[PDB]
C-alpha cells in the first residue's frame, strides 16, 4: 500500500520528522491508506553506529521502499572529517544511488503570511511556483573541464535524453497544479539553450493540456522578483536551476518553510530545504512546516494521491496563521503546532 | 568632448534627445566645447543601410571619445536572421571597441523605496554596481555547437581577461564605499576556482579596498534580502548579466537605470531599459536613464565627476518633485527634462 524509509539523520532532523508521521499516522488512520513504514540510521546517527553515514541496512531499506522520507543530517560533532565518513556527502551518495535526475523546490507564500517576504505585500500574493530542476547533468558534470595556469574551462552540454526526462517530470507536475509551465534557457547567445528549447518543444507536443512559454534565464531573474505570482511550474537546467530555485526561496522569508522533493530511476526523497541546525537543536522550538510538506510531496508524487496532499498543505497553512512558530514571529512550539495541524486536520 | 549619439529605436530617440538637452546646458555653462554627430543604428540602420552597425557608425564611433547610445528592437526587427539582428548590432559595437566591462549600478533614491518590489525597509539605502564581463565567457567561448544528439557551450575565462575586468571594479570601489564582492562557482567550478584565485591576486594591489567572495546562487539570495549590503560586485559575462538584470528591478522603474561599457576602444553609455514600443511617439518615456548615462559618460570618458554628481543631484529633486507616469506622476519627458534644468541651474547659482 504505502511502503516508506524514514531518515531522520540528526540535529531537528528527527524532531521534524517524528512530526511529519504524527500527520502521516492521523491520515492512514483516517483514511485507511495500509502505511508501512520503518526507520533507518543515517548520517552523523549512522557514523555513531555503523562507523559510516550510509551503511548497509539502510542502503537497503532505501532500494525496497516506494519513498524515503529524509529528515537533515550534519552537525558540531562531525566537523572536518574525510570525504569518505562525511555526513554531508552520505546525502550525495544517497541522491546517486537512486539516479535521481530532478528536483521539485516550491516556494509557497500562504494566505496571511504576506508580511514574512522581502518582496512587498502586492507582489508576494498568492505566490506558489515549483522549480524543477535538472540535476545530474549540465556544466556541474560536463566535460572537458580543467584549469592551468593560464586559463580555466568548464562545459555546459545537454544531450536530447537528458532534458526530455526533466521536462516530463514538469509537465506531469505541471497536470497536477494549475497546467502551465515556463521552460528557462538562454536560447538568444547559446547553442545549449536552443537545444533546450526545441526539446522541451518536441515533449509539449505530448501534452497540449499544458500551456507551455519560454523564458531567458537573465529575465526570469527580473520576473520572479517582479512578479513571482505570474508562475506555476518552471522546469530549467542544473546551473540555473540552482540560481533561480535560491532565488524563489527566500520569497517565503523564512528557511523552515522549505520542502524538496527528488524524483529520477530509483526510489525518491522527500526531504527538508533547511540543515540539522544544531544551534537550536532538541529545544523544542524548530519548525516542522517543511518536513510535513515533504510528506506532503511524498503523497502527490511517489504515491498518486493528490488530493491527499492539498489536505496536507491546506491543513499546514491554517496552522500557520492560528499558531505560528518562533522563526515566524510567533510563539508555538514544535509539539503545539504539530498538534494545531492535527486539529485542522481532524476537521 | 566629441561625443557619437546613436538613438536608436522606440523611445530611444526620444529619451537621447532630452540628455543631450541636458549635456547643450553644461555646455554652455560650462564651456565644454561638446561636438556631437547622430549616426544609425538598430532597427533605424536596417532601414535605411540593410544591417544593424553600417560601416559610417562605425567610423563615427571609431573616431569620437564616447557614444551616446539610446536602445534598439521593437517588432519590426525582433525575429530577423541573426546576422541583422538589432542584438547582433549590439554585439558587434561592443566587440569592436573591446569593452571588457559593464558598469551597472541601481539606486533605491532617498524617498523612492515605495517604488520597489522589497519592502521599504530593505530597499532603503540600495546602491550597487554591478561589474559585468563582457567580451568573454559562456557566451563566447570554444567548443561550442548543436547536432541533433546534444548541444555544448563553454564557460571559460583566462588570467588577462579576469584581470583587467577585476581592475576596473577596484578602481570603481576605490571611488565610493570600498567594498568588492568578487562572484563565483568556485565551489563546484574549475573556472569559478580560477576566477577566485585570480581576484584574490589582483586585490592585493588595493589594501584600502575589502574583498569578500560569494557563490552567484547565494548572490541571487542576497540581492534580495539585504541588497543594501553591497557596493561593487565583480563577475563574469553569465552570471553578470544575472545578477544585474536582477538588481536592475530593485528600483522599481527600468527608467531609472542607467550604464556604461568601458574597454580599448569608445566607451559607450546607454540607459538599460529596451525600446518601449509600448509608449513611444507618446511623449511620456522616463528620461532619467537616458541623463544618467550621459553623467556616467562625463566622469569615466571625461574626467568630469563634480559635474556628473551635480546632475544626480538635479535628477533625484526632480523625481521627487514632478515625477514622470511610471513613478505614478503626470510630468512627460519635456517637462521633466525642463524641472531636472531648473535644479541644475538654481544649485549652480549658489
Ligand atoms: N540540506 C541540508 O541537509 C543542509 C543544508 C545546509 C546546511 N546543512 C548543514 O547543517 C548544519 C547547519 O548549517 P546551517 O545552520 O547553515 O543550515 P541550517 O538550515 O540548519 O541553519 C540555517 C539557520 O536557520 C535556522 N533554522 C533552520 N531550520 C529551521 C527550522 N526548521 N525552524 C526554525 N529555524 C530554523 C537555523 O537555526 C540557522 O540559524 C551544518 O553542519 C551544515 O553543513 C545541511
Ligand atoms: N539595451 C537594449 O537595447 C535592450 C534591452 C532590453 C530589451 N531590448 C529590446 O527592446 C524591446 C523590449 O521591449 P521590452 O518590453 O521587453 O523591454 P522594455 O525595457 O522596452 O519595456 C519594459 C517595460 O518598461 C517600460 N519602460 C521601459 N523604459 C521606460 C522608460 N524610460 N520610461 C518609462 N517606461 C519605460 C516599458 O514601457 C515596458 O512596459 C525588444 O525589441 C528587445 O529586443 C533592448
Ligand atoms: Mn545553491
Ligand atoms: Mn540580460
Amino acid at each position: 500500500s504505502m511502503k516508506v524509509a524514514v531518515l531522520p539523520g540528526d540535529g531537528i532532523g528527527p524532531e521534524v520528522t517524528e512530526a511529519a508521521l504524527k500527520v502521516l499516522r492521523a491520515l492512514d488512520e483516517a483514511e485507511g491508506l495500509g502505511l508501512a513504514y520503518e526507520v533507518f540510521p543515517f548520517g552523523g546517527a549512522a557514523i555513531d553506529a555503523f562507523g559510516e553515514p550510509f551503511p548497509e541496512p539502510t542502503r537497503k531499506g532505501v532500494e525496497e521502499a516506494e519513498a524515503v522520507l529524509l529528515g537533515s543530517v550534519g552537525g558540531p560533532k562531525w566537523d572536518g572529517l574525510p570525504r569518505k565518513i562525511r555526513p554531508e556527502t552520505g546525502l550525495l551518495s544517497l541522491r546517486k544511488s537512486q539516479d535521481l535526475f530532478a528536483n521539485l523546490r516550491p516556494a509557497k507564500v500562504f494566505p496571511g503570511l504576506e508580511r514574512l517576504s522581502p518582496l512587498k505585500e502586492e507582489i508576494a500574493r498568492g505566490v506558489d511556483v515549483l522549480i524543477v530542476r535538472e540535476l545530474t547533468g549540465g556544466i556541474y558534470f560536463g566535460e572537458p573541464r580543467g584549469m592551468s595556469e593560464a586559463e580555466a574551462w568548464n562545459t555546459e552540454r545537454y544531450s536530447k535524453p537528458e532534458v526530455e526526462r526533466v521536462a516530463r517530470v514538469a509537465f506531469e507536475a505541471a497536470r497536477k497544479r494549475r497546467k502551465h509551465v515556463v521552460s528557462v534557457d538562454k536560447a538568444n547567445v547559446l547553442e545549449v539553450g536552443e537545444f533546450w528549447r526545441k526539446t522541451v518543444e518536441e515533449v509539449g507536443r505530448g501534452y497540449p493540456d499544458v500551456a507551455l512559454e519560454h523564458q531567458y534565464v537573465d529575465a526570469m531573474a527580473m520576473h520572479l522578483v517582479r512578479s513571482p505570482a505570474r508562475f506555476d511550474v518552471v522546469v530549467t537546467g542544473n546551473i540555473f536551476g540552482d540560481i533561480l530555485s535560491d532565488l524563489a526561496s527566500v520569497l517565503p522569508g523564512s528557511l523552515g518553510l522549505l520542502p524538496s522533493a527528488s524524483l529520477g530511476r530509483g526510489t525518491p526523497v522527500f526531504e527538508p530545504v533547511h540543515g540539522s541546525a544544531p544551534d537550536i537543536a532538541g529545544k523544542g522550538i524548530a519548525n516542522p512546516t517543511a518536513a510535513i510538506l515533504s510528506a506532503a510531496m511524498m503523497l502527490e508524487h511517489a504515491f498518486g494521491l493528490v488530493e491527499l496532499a492539498r489536505k496536507v498543505e491546506d491543513a499546514v497553512a491554517k496552522a500557520l496563521l492560528e499558531t505560528p512558530p518562533p522563526d515566524l514571529g510567533g510563539s508555538a512550539g514544535t509539539e503545539a503546532f504539530t498538534a494545531t495541524v492535527l486539529r485542522h486536520l481532524a476537521a
